[PDB]
């Protein structure tokens, strides 16, 4: 049928620094009609409706999103993709605020 790939499993944040965030998940448990190629990894201020793209080109299971607003609270989303279209994503639950510990 094509289809394209579930969502990324059990996404987790695995750091939380001043202005930085890294994130882990586990494959999607349906790749869909091929393989897994890319994840794209995106954020979104509470603050602001859209998410914004950080990497369409994420090949590994984990990521590291730099370049945040210090003081901020996000939300992050990883969605898989394959040959054949992009799959629903992973989204945090709760909003994280980075900050100096």
């Amino acid at each position: 049928s094509s289809d394209s790939p579930s969502a990324p499993v059990n996404l987790t944040i695995r750091e939380v620094k001043k202005d930085s965030v890294t994130l882990s998940w586990e494959p999607p448990l349906i790749d869909g009609g091929a393989k897994i190629t890319n994840y794209i990894v995106e954020k979104r201020e509470t603050t602001r409706k859209a998410y914004a793209t950080i990497t369409n080109n994420c090949t590994k299971t984990t990521f590291r999103i730099e370049n945040l607003q210090e003081g901020c609270s996000y939300y992050f989303r990883v969605l898989a993709s394959n040959e054949y279209g992009i799959g629903l994503p992973a989204e945090t639950t709760e909003p994280v605020k980075v900050s100096e510990p």
